[PDB]
């Protein structure tokens, strides 16, 4: 993952809010966390991936080896199960909770990180530059 790891600024959101919906946000979060620039910190340390998200509306933070399940507890405060994985240089993170799923994939796009999240049919996508 070394073209993915560190720090990287959120510079444009498109349909999050449709996206937070279609996940079941409810509203007051909605509008805080649609609010927030967070900043995204990867690192790497032997098979070891820490994925950190520092914001006015929270501090979260996710340590994974690929392929393996960990329990998260996301910004909104689901309880998911989630695995990720790299296909074919993309991290695909899936969430599974009460029956559900979504996805939020990772990648390298010029100097851009593009995060896009997707819920049925809903996707929105983040764009984070260096910090
Ligand atoms: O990291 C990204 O930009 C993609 C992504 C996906 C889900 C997010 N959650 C879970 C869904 C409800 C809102 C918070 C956030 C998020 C994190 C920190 C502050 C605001 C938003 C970011």
């Amino acid at each position: 993952c070394d073209a993915f790891v560190g720090t990287w600024k959120l510079v444009s959101s498109e349909n999050f809010d449709d996206y937070m919906k279609e996940v079941g946000v409810g509203f007051a979060t909605r509008k805080v966390a649609g609010m927030a620039k967070p900043n995204m910190i990867i690192s790497v340390n032997g098979d070891v991936i820490t994925i950190k998200s520092e914001s006015t509306f929270k501090n979260t933070e996710i340590s994974f080896i690929l392929g393996q399940e960990f329990d998260e507890v996301t910004a909104d405060d689901r309880k998911v199960k989630s695995t990720i994985t790299l296909d074919g240089g993309v991290l695909v993170h899936v969430q599974k909770w009460d029956g559900k799923s979504t996805t939020i994939k990772r990648k390298r796009e010029d100097d851009k990180l593009v995060v896009e999240c997707v819920m049925k049919g809903v996707t929105s996508t983040r764009v984070y530059e260096r910090a």
